[PDB]
């Protein structure tokens, strides 16, 4: 090192560049003799990991992982080292962890948190979690979506009659973005039944905008910093006090007329959210928690419906496969659409659930160790402080559970013990390749409602309008991994026309 104060500018400099570059390369190297710990993926930038790859075709990259690796390897991922285990024995070990092994609220809080506020889902003990829950599931009864589903429908008929991305009164044929017009009405319809018609008809007004504040802080990028003093994390902070505040007033209403019935969320967390314990959820936290639940069906089922459109856009044959079991279900639309008619539209479901395995939104589910976890029938050992990724959607795909994977069949859908966490009989065990919903104590309660919304959603889709892509040749978009879930990337246009100009719809 007294060699190197005679060298030029310019190699010293080189050689400071390369020094972080070799002290990585020399830690992997020295990593690689613990045999007691997961082969971590080689990675040539300091801290990024291999984020790039990862954030960019995670499947692949996984897929790639697993034929050198095996089924559970670890990689460097922005200062974080995640512990990936594919396929149904890691749905196992991730979904069915001990709470005292692993933990969701540590690995999501500080980005849930600032979004949805304190006291509820991640920022709160996990038996607490739990009740929530069940306090959720009393408004997801079949006795609620029966009337949910003509005010899901109502949403969808005033939306293609005011949006100006349909005018269907006036237009017998159009170009949408799907990525326009599928966030819209998934807020629409879910505010509707979920938060019922006060808060419904806020979205009318530039209240609209504190919701388009809300989501901008609620991005991956919030999952490594969650706080920087930037514009667009404090229009996020004030959206959800507003909001909040908002619900808080609506329920401080309802309160003093006495006017809780059975009509929508609100009423069902006011009647219906004391703990186990004789303690009860404050205001402020029935609040925050209709946020959250707001939150969790947003993205998820905009982005599933808009790769239905999609789909369908290239199958004229499913389309019309679909449309002739519309016509007997609902009698050749002459009755109005009810919950068992859903309920009876095998094909229908056939189409979401197939459109689910070939795009689950989530592509990543994370746990943080909180303690060192050995793996069964392996000498790895996970040390408290990394974190384990559970990925179902990638066993979704893979040819050895799904012949053909990538290939959309809604035929291939043609045709165990119990546990109780706190919010209702589940399945105990979740080794099936398929879980677009999750599994174990952390498992979706919104499947129901999800079904339910994007059912009434693609019923009425196909009874108004046929679709296809506006070029001839033009196929299903490629996905954008980067964001909060899985979405086509935008913009994701289709040519619609109306089945019957005539009609009117409002
Ligand atoms: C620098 C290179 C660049 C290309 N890059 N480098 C890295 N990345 C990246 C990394 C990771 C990700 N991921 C990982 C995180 N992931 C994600 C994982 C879980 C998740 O949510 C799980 C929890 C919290 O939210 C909900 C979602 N939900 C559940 N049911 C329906 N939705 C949730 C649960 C309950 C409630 Cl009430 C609300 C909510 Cl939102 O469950 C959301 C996003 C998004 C993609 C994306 C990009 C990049 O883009
Ligand atoms: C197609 C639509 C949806 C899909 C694919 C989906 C998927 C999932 C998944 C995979 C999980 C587990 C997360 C994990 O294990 O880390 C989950 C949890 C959850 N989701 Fe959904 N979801 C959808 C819609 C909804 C809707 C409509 C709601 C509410 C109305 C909702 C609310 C929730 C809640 C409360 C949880 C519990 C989180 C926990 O216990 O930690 N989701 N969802
Ligand atoms: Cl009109
Ligand atoms: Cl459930």
């Amino acid at each position: 090192l007294s060699y190197f104060q005679a060298l030029p500018l310019a190699q010293r400099v080189s050689i400071m560049v390369a020094l972080p570059f070799v002290y990585t390369i020399t830690w992997q190297l020295l990593y690689s003799l613990r045999k007691d710990r997961p082969p971590l993926v080689f990675y040539w930038i300091p801290w990024v990991g291999s984020a790039i790859p990862y954030g960019t075709k995670p499947y692949e990259f996984f897929e790639d992982c697993q034929k050198k690796y095996g089924d559970i390897f670890s990689f460097m991922l922005l200062g974080r080292i995640m512990t990936v285990y594919l396929g149904p024995k890691g749905h196992e070990f991730i979904f069915n962890a001990k709470l005292a092994d692993v933990s969701a609220e540590a690995a999501y809080s500080h980005l849930t948190t600032p979004v949805f506020g304190k006291g509820v889902i991640y920022d709160c003990p996990n038996h607490r979690l739990m009740e929530q829950k069940k306090f959720v599931k009393g408004a997801l009864t079949k006795e609620a979506f029966v009337r949910y589903v003509p005010l899901i429908a109502e949403e969808i008929y005033k939306y293609f009659r005011n949006s100006k991305n349909f005018k269907i009164n006036e237009n017998n044929s159009g170009i949408v973005d799907v990525m326009v017009s599928q966030p819209e009405m998934t807020i629409f319809t879910a505010s509707r039944s979920l938060l019922g018609k006060e808060m419904r008809d806020k979205l009318d007004t530039d209240f609209a905008y504190l919701y388009s504040d809300l989501d901008k802080g609620f991005t991956p990028i919030n999952f490594v910093f969650p706080n920087l003093p930037l514009e667009h994390y404090r229009k996020r902070d004030h959206a959800q006090q507003a909001i909040s505040g908002t619900y808080m007033s609506l329920i401080k209403e309802r309160r003093e007329k006495n006017d809780i019935q059975n009509r929508d969320l609100i009423d069902e967390l006011m009647k219906n959210s004391t703990y186990k314990d004789g303690t009860k959820m404050t205001d402020q936290e029935i609040a925050n928690l209709l946020i959250g639940v707001l939150m969790g069906g947003q993205h998820t089922s905009a982005a599933t419906s808009a790769w239905c459109l999609l789909h369908l856009a290239e199958r004229p044959d499913v389309q019309e496969e679909l449309y002739q079991e519309q016509m007997r279900v609902l009698n050749n639309d002459t009755k109005e659409l009810t919950y068992d008619d859903l309920q009876n539209m095998p094909l229908l479901n056939q189409m979401i659930k197939e459109t689910l395995r070939l795009h689950h939104p989530l592509h990543s589910l994370f746990r943080k160790v909180m303690r060192d976890v050995a793996i069964p029938n392996t000498s790895y050992v996970v040390p408290r402080d990394y974190h384990v990724l559970v990925s179902p959607g990638y066993t979704h795909l893979q040819e050895e559970f799904f012949p053909k994977p990538n290939e959309f069949n809604i035929h291939r859908w043609d045709g165990g013990d119990e546990v109780d966490y706190g919010f209702g009989a589940i399945s105990k065990g979740v080794s099936s390749p398929y879980l677009p919903f999750g599994g174990g104590r952390h498992r979706c309660i919104g499947e129901l409602f999800a079904y339910c919304q994007l059912g009434v959603l693609m019923s009425i889709f196909i009874r108004t309008m046929k679709w296809r892509y506006p070029t001839e040749g033009e196929t299903v978009p490629p996905s954008d991994f980067t964001s909060m879930v899985t979405l086509p990337t935008a913009p994701a246009k289709i040519y619609w026309e109306k089945r019957h100009p005539e009609q009117k719809y409002g």
